[PDB]
């Protein structure tokens, strides 16, 4: 303790490190680091006085020493930028599978120690501060995110627009202090509503609480006045008002019932049992992972060393290796016949030794595809060796054994599992026969990333191809005039005095704006110069500037005044001193800001009805078409765009200085219109093409093979190298070029030249979108998959010279389909020459060594042909395991096969990954994989899907150490997942859920969401099914909702998830995730609980939680 207080101390003052960028255009510069404690975050900035950077320290998942990072590994080869291990640490932190880095270097030992040391005592106080202090430090930091820190107070407005930015809209100065009163009687005002039937300021005193723990909560412990009174001492952790007996306030007891010391899951239940970790390996379920080096999707994403250490640390426990022949004697590590980048299997094997056991003491499993030649396999076994040591398991833990060892027999030991050899022999026997090729990117003549026009901007994007046998797959696409004070002209005459008039005017009423505030525009009776207006005493000021290009330089001057370079020195001068005009004295104050800048640009049209945009976007064949209308009333607009080949609208109301969609506030229509160029705003969908005429004008023209073109009038060759035709003539050939003039093949003259404005080009098909309705659902590009050609109806051309500043393309045309064609670009000439060579030899077809000492440390896990006539039988070897794709599995859990599997199980391992359709990393469904028992069920852990919600749902069992026993009632001979009547007498469970309320939702963008809940039971087939509230308008920050009682019945609650996750409505009414808590139903708590709520990661949300009544009977 008295260690952790001066230590504290000591990174608050703080030191300056340089900051390695993750960004690749930045490079190396210092800045100076501290950590505020009152708000718990790292800071830094420029200088000693200034904030450029923060981090929460509640996020901080590893403090890691050394210089083991990307950012670098950036610049390890150059000598400017090589620093020395022991000068840097690495903090990695985040509540996404990817976690940010700071990437620090500072010049002494010892300050890194201290930080390390200092970081990691406060990254443990802050994680298990109680809630009240929790709610402190996320008050405090609302507050320094705004103009206090300076004048220590905020604006109504401020504190408006603060609140809007966590969830709450207000219907219609302060301090800190203030600040803080507000939201606690802000909090409990909007949820005084609640059922809570054991209940302004009040207080409930120890004999009161006791009395709640008892008759609601089943707290049975709590018969023990003096326990509950460390209880309330241990939630308010105020020093003060503890030698009194402790009380809560009313509106403290509603925040305890809301904090994670009431939570719904028992926290003794994150302890390992080791009573439960006797059984062999083959009864445990064990958490696992699918290609656990990727960061991303299957094809095209990064290779990371921190994949590993994240999902060890995650807990789980079964990881993969795709091993490859690597460039100095060493296996590279990558997603082969893709573009994965590639990591080094040494720094793999370290990755792995420092962190396999940081998050559990029980057994790694490393799944090991190998694709090496024997020499590095051999190397790849004396590394292993080597480097793991002891903890590499080598030999059988008991040769008499009829069964697998268990977890506790295993602990510390890193298991392999690999192709073993038969005894003696140098191949591996491969009794496995199916030439099924499965249609994946495995099994394709060609993978790559290629890139297609679009056909409304004309911009190259990047696409995945995959070429088969008879198939081309291609996907979906793949990852002073500029001041605010100048308006410009406004008007010819007294117009323009009358528009700055109300611009002025309306501004400063509606702001309360200063006096000076002030604006300036192009003169309306002396041309060339300038106008200024200001504000005075609820009256318009207009001065002249005058403007003098005598003497060849700039002269500007307010009248009677002194003279300035230009219009910005002018402003910028008596912003400071003041200018004397009407003969007042006034300085210059608040620039008045344009409203209007929509008007210029592309996408908005002052006059046009919502028919006449569905017109004009229907004929944009592409989806984020968009345009702004301006509408018959005033102050009032629509979005009109384009989303899965409907029009859609939505309507936009002017209010004032802002503009509001929905709920979501923005200053203009610009810069609405500019955030949803960068977010979405329908799906996944943003703001892409602006329509106006000219857009319309300019769709599909990139057309290059054998192009036609109808001629519109009749045109006579007025020279010899000119081409003759009559008016409706089809000209083929058609070499477009720029400057009015094409070359064309007509009536049998070639290549000869015509006015290229007296033609219009037909429409090439391939611009238009594929008929996605009957799309192959399983192409090796799975829910990727965008448009299928046939490649034997195909042909395939090179254009030499390139096209549209791509230098390397081809052109996919098929003869049968006159005008169908697609310029497809490539990387490089090598890549160019293997696509057209592959797909033309694809249009003309109408039709394993392994070394010893790599094998010799196999053990268990060894790989075998699954041989379903071998289970329950003599034959069966326990330490023979067998593989299942996705696919294969499902024909083993179901009705028919799956108690067959849970005898497999009992015995043996199975180990199921995904579909290698899944290009997207998606997950498949684990509940049916697990209640057949089967033990390692590889998900993606990049993943933030509902598979991986359930995964760690399921281990945090035993605190996610990565081994949850099986039931014993589902290893009995009886067991059915599919027939509940083989449960026997297993006792069910009924639970009884109201969701009362909610708590510190998070945004899903920029508006105030609308919250329901679904509550879910998943498990068997049987007890799964699904609940949901209704939704509540516009509150996010602390929602209550209508009384709704639901109830769920689980005859297995031995295998029973219980389930919530917050969506919003949104405004057109689809269904956006916003958090999530699951938990196995065995370790529920009853009475009024909070249910702490996750991220789609399952990383703690600050604050985040439901209130619920749950009652689940029988009565314990």
């Amino acid at each position: 303790q008295a260690e952790v207080l001066h230590l504290c101390r000591s990174l608050e003052v703080g030191t300056v490190m340089t900051l390695f960028y993750s960004k690749k255009s930045q490079r190396p510069e210092r800045k100076t680091f501290q950590v505020k404690l009152e708000t718990r975050q790292i800071t830094w900035s420029r200088g000693a006085d200034k904030i450029e950077g923060s981090i929460d320290i509640r996020e901080i998942k590893e403090i890691r020493p050394g210089k083991t990072s990307r950012d670098f590994d950036r610049y390890q080869e150059d000598p400017a930028f090589r620093p020395d291990q022991s000068h840097c640490f690495v903090i990695l932190y985040g509540m996404e599978f990817r976690l940010k880095t700071l990437s620090l270097q500072a010049t002494s030992e010892d300050e890194v120690n201290m930080w390390i040391k200092g970081l990691t005592w406060l990254m443990e106080d802050t994680l298990q501060a109680a809630t009240p202090l929790q709610i402190e430090r996320w008050l405090r930091k609302q507050f320094y995110s705004v103009d206090r820190n300076r004048e220590d107070r905020i604006s109504a407005k401020d504190l408006k627009n603060m609140l809007s930015q966590v969830n709450y809209r207000v219907p219609n100065d302060i301090t800190y202090g203030q600040f803080a009163q507000l939201y606690r009687s802000l909090m409990y005002s909007a949820q005084k509503t609640m059922d809570l039937p054991f209940l302004e300021l009040c207080q409930v005193s120890l004999s009161e609480f006791q009395q709640f723990l008892l008759e609601y909560q089943g707290e049975l412990w709590a018969v023990d006045r003096l326990q509950v009174q460390e209880f309330m001492l241990s939630f308010l952790r105020d020093p003060l008002r503890e030698i009194e007996e402790p009380y809560f306030f009313l509106d403290e007891l509603v925040t305890f019932l809301f904090s994670k010391e009431n939570s719904v899951w028992n926290s003794q239940l994150d302890a390992v049992c080791p009573e439960t970790m006797n059984n062999p390996l083959s009864h445990y379920w064990i958490s696992s992972s699918h290609n656990t080096y990727l960061t991303g999707d299957q094809f095209f994403s990064e290779s990371s060393l921190e994949a590993y250490a994240r999902c060890l640390r995650m807990g789980c426990r079964c990881i993969e290796l795709d091993c490859w022949d690597g460039p100095d004697g060493m296996p590279v590590i990558y997603h082969g016949h893709t573009l994965t980048t590639k990591i080094k299997f040494s720094d793999v094997l370290h990755t792995i030794k420092e962190h396999a056991f940081v998050a559990s003491e029980y057994p790694v499993i490393l799944s090991i595809e190998d694709h090496c030649s024997i020499a590095q396999q051999r190397n790849m076994a004396q590394h292993f060796r080597k480097v793991l040591g002891d903890t590499l398991l080598t030999k059988p833990v008991d040769i008499a054994a009829d069964g697998l060892p268990s977890p506790n027999q295993l602990k510390r030991k890193i298991l392999i599992k690999h192709k073993k050899l038969a005894e003696g022999s140098a191949y591996e026997e491969v009794p496995t026969s199916v030439m099924y090729s499965e249609n994946d990117i495995s099994n394709s003549i060609k993978n790559g990333i290629l890139y297609l026009e679009d056909p409304v901007n004309h911009e190259w994007y990047p696409h995945y191809f995959v070429l088969t046998s008879s198939k081309i797959y291609y996907s979906e696409e793949t990852s002073h005039s500029s001041e605010k004070w100048f308006h410009g002209k406004l008007g010819a005459g007294r117009d323009g005095r009358h528009i700055a008039e109300r611009l002025l005017t309306e501004y400063c009423i509606e702001t309360g704006a200063p006096d000076g505030s002030f604006l300036v525009r192009e003169s309306e009776t002396f041309v060339g110069d300038y106008t200024l207006s200001f504000w005075r005493n609820g009256k318009v000021q207009h001065c002249r500037i005058h403007s003098r290009q005598d003497a060849g330089t700039p002269k500007f001057f307010l009248t009677d005044n002194l003279v300035f370079d230009s219009l910005y020195d002018l402003i910028t001068h008596y912003q400071q001193v003041p200018l004397r005009c009407n003969e007042f004295e006034m300085r210059l104050s608040e620039p008045v800001p344009q409203t209007n800048a929509h008007e210029s640009k592309e996408w908005y049209h002052a006059s046009l009805t919502r028919a006449q945009a569905e017109h004009m976007l229907m004929r944009v064949p592409r989806d984020g078409a968009f345009l702004v209308r301006k509408r018959n009333e005033p102050n009032s607009y629509a979005i009109s765009f384009r989303a899965e080949g409907k029009i859609k609208h939505c309507r936009v109301q002017q209010e004032g200085q802002t503009v509001m969609l929905g709920n979501s506030e923005f200053d203009s229509l610009v810069d609405l219109i500019s955030y949803y160029e960068k977010h979405p705003l329908y799906r996944k969908m943003k703001l892409r093409y602006p329509i106006n005429e000219e857009a319309l004008e300019k769709i599909g023209s990139g057309s290059t093979f054998k192009c036609a073109v109808k001629a519109l009038f009749d045109y006579k060759a007025q020279r010899e190298d000119e081409l003759t035709f009559t008016k409706s003539a089809i000209i083929q050939n058609v070499e477009k070029q720029d400057g009015g003039w094409w070359r064309g093949d007509y009536g049998g003259k070639k290549q000869l030249w015509f006015p290229s404005n007296y033609v219009e080009e037909m429409i090439n098909p391939a611009i238009l979108e594929p008929e996605r309705e009957h799309l192959d659902e399983n192409s090796p590009l799975g829910d990727l998959l965008r448009g299928v050609l046939d490649v034997p109806a195909c042909q395939i051309a090179i254009r030499p010279e390139g096209k549209n500043n791509r230098l390397f393309v081809f052109s996919i045309s098929m003869p049968s389909v006159a005008q169908w064609s697609l310029d497809v670009a490539a990387d490089s000439q090598e890549e160019l020459q293997d696509w057209v060579k592959k797909i033309r030899e694809v249009a003309q077809t109408a039709d394993k060594k392994i070394a010893l000492e790599l094998s010799e440390l196999v053990v268990y896990c060894r790989p075998v042909p699954f041989d379903e006539e071998k289970i329950g039988t003599e034959r069966a070897c326990y330490r023979d395991m067998s593989s299942f794709p996705e696919t294969k599995a499902e024909k083993y859990v179901n009705k028919a096969k799956g108690k067959k599997f849970l005898q497999y199980n009992r015995l043996q391992l199975s180990r199921i990954y995904p579909k290698g359709q899944r290009l997207d990393s998606s997950n498949y469904d684990p509940l049916p994989m697990w209640i057949c028992g089967s033990q390692l069920v590889a998900l993606n852990f990049q993943t933030p899907d509902k598979p991986m919600q359930m995964n760690q749902a399921l281990f945090m069992a035993g605190g996610h150490c990565g081994y949850v026993l099986q039931p014993s009632t589902m290893r009995d001979e009886a067991f059915d997942p599919f027939d509940k009547s083989s449960l026997r007498g297993l006792e069910p469970c009924v639970i009884c859920i109201e969701v009362l309320g909610a708590r510190h939702l998070p945004k899903n963008g920029r508006g105030i969401v609308c919250p329901f809940v679904e509550i879910e039971v998943a498990g068997a087939e049987y007890d799964s099914t699904k609940q949901k509230t209704e939704f509540v308008v516009d509150n996010g920050l602390n929602p209550v909702w209508p009384a709704k009682p639901f109830h769920f019945q689980i005859s297995n609650p031995e295998f029973a998830f219980l389930r919530f996750v917050v969506y919003e409505e949104d405004m057109f009414s689809d269904q956006n995730f916003l958090a999530q808590a699951t938990f196995p139903v065995k370790g529920l708590k009853t009475g009024y609980r909070a249910v702490p709520l996750k991220n789609n990661y399952s990383e703690d949300l600050e604050l985040a939680s439901l209130l619920i009544k749950i009652d689940i009977f029988p009565a314990k």
